[PDB]
């Protein structure tokens, strides 16, 4: 899975506790953390 700061596959492809966030400006996606700050959660 993707860590903060790492390539991720979908929106529940990030590692636990971080996010996937699209990189058009350099496409890849780039996993960040976030947990309180996104519905729900639970990776």
């Amino acid at each position: 899975c993707g860590s903060k700061r790492a390539w991720c596959k979908e929106k529940k492809d990030c590692c636990c506790g971080y996010n996937c966030v699209y990189a058009w400006y350099n496409q890849q996606s780039s996993c960040e953390r976030k947990w309180k700050y996104l519905f729900t959660g639970e990776c």
